[PDB]
């Protein structure tokens, strides 16, 4: 495993361990996400978690995700599914992709996410196969067809864009899709110093990172 | 398992998501909202394998989030004070989650015994938390996490003071908000009534330590 | 001058003093003369007998307890909008709005009784709720009310120092707005939906306007009653985007 | 191009944190102040909620600005009276505790203080019955000890409230809450002065 203090093993670091001194750790999922080598957005923990949570997933499930970098949004769904449920992420950009496989596969050594290079309304995917369909792409839109194929009834589709005009061309772009439009939130995590006796609201926020989108696939 | 009807649980027609099973479920008392129990087991760092210790009430609703989150090859010990509910827990649990890996126990902690060093994380419900930190802090894998939910900052305040007396690092105290959107074209505005305030949610982490 | 009543649950009530009125709070009564012998500050008791705390209401407690029913608007709102119409005291303000008559009152005294506030309403009912919830709090003369709309009103040129409105379709009036609005005055406009905020925006751009800020009030409400210290549970979340701009030197 | 009060505020020379619109915005509001009332505020920073609280007041109205310390209280002035002509404020060069003032005269109390606790008994004489006493503090902690403090004073708490105003950035096709917020500056207390006692 990467160590936190970000290095891949020097020996005092390891000899403390993590929780010791020298002061070392052992990444979060978190930490690790927010110092990793990125080209990406970043996905952020508090979107990834309600990502999750929204898409339903639990153990063993088939999660269809799309696009971009880096193994962020798909290490947090490669938990999620995990033993073997199975990630087949898609990455059009190949420096990218590969950038992600690497990030995921430091940090992740278990091997249920599947990697794919091309756009995702390229491929080839069995109609109702999979347990959800995980977004993070600019034009989420275009894939609606064979997220609608590829997506087992009653179950979600979760897209997550930026801006609230994204949001809108999805929701409308949708109607034409046997797609019910189920939730439109935005996340935040109001983190607070405590540095006794200071103790308010930190003073800069962040602001939101994203809309998350949730379409439930409805028999048609 | 059950099914949920458009908005009604029994035994349109839909599986529920586990979010909408604790929002319909027989909720003891004061929910744990799914917006809380999906930031605790972020904050928590939870992994498939692990084992976790929760406490408490009451309507096992956080424990299916734990459930999910540590899979098969983990475990969550649930312990819960309060007698008739924890059954109820286990009502609610074994209607949605059909797996081995929750053991329960009546009672608190400093009564119960367990390993030392045994657990990758604590999630603690209790009124007051400041009592389960020996323990708590016996039971944790060092650098690893103790997560705490508390509605009030009175609360949050106390279990960042008597937590200076243990070997724990205060990493985190933070507010959740899913803020909802009403869309229905042409409308298009963030939802007038919302869950706004829940809880706290204080992260603390285990020293090596001393 | 009304009179805002509380019981100990918290619940608050509005009360017109009229002529030998009775207030009832359950299944007694309490004679108006008890109300205003007791004054702002003051407790009164049902005859049956519950304790009962009058005042004189702030100008959001009357907003919030009123009966409303235009779509209306809130006072962290119209706070809001005054400041952001940088409005001091003597300046002119047209205004465009609701029946609610609030938006029309938070205005009323930014601009003091030197200052004048030309207030708009289109229905003749809308017109009629906003006197009417407007001169039961205030009945000073900085405040006349015309009926209909603006791009049809005739109005002095480049003679106002703000523009406040609370209209479901505001692109239409920011003609008329732009030559009555002073030059580096502002427009300030309260839209429910995200989409008229797009809309209002994208428009914009076609009169000598720019745009300055697209904002969201939020006052987030706590309880405290010690230990017990948290942020309500249940709280306003969502109201109206704020759109503010800002009328171009010169023109 | 002559400038809003805030545009002001920005470019004023302020020694200390500065007083953001929502925050003054929201005083005003919670203190009910109209045109006409007398109004008592202290007092550090100098000099914004002072300027806000004239424009609240109105032309026929007073307020009452209280600085301990000089160098303070003249930089408040220039601030002042550069910007805002009207002779309706009323500078003193006093705490506001020390200070000697006619009972049941004021219709509000403003305070930007560190200590607001220190000043709590003059005020509930200074203060109107059912009329507000309004704290601007950055910390719960604070928010805490003027709530025990004021248990002790003839005050009713009616209102402890953070305020934010959620900037978006609107730049088409670009629209979404701005990424970086001023997430917080501080919480609102109101107290609410009871008859008599």
């Amino acid at each position: 495993g990467p160590l936190l203090l970000l290095v891949f093993p020097h020996e005092a670091l390891l000899e403390a361990g993590p929780g010791g001194v020298v002061s070392v750790h052992r990444p979060t999922l978190e930490e690790y996400l927010l110092h990793m080598k990125r080209s990406a957005t970043p996905t952020y923990p508090k979107d990834a978690s309600a990502m999750v949570t929204l898409l339903d997933l639990a153990p063993g499930m088939r999660v269809l995700e799309a696009g971009t970098g880096s193994g962020g949004l798909t290490l947090f769904l490669a938990r999620a599914v995990g033993e073997k449920g199975l990630v087949e992420s898609y990455e059009a950009r190949p420096h990218h992709l590969a950038q992600a496989e690497r990030n995921v596969r430091a940090f992740w050594q278990v091997e249920n996410v599947r990697f794919h290079l091309g756009k995702l309304e390229e491929a080839e995917l069995e109609e109702a196969a999979y347990d959800g369909v995980a977004l993070a792409l600019m034009e989420p839109w275009k894939v609606l067809e064979k997220a609608a194929l590829a997506l087992k009834p009653d179950r979600f589709l979760v897209a997550y864009l930026p801006n609230i005009t994204q949001v809108l061309e999805l929701v409308r772009a949708a109607e034409a899709h046997p797609f019910r439009l189920e939730r439109v939130l935005e996340v935040g995590w109001r983190e607070w110093e405590v540095r006794l006796p200071v103790a308010h609201p930190r003073f800069q926020q962040v602001g939101h990172t994203a809309f998350l989108v949730a379409l439930r696939r409805w028999k048609g």
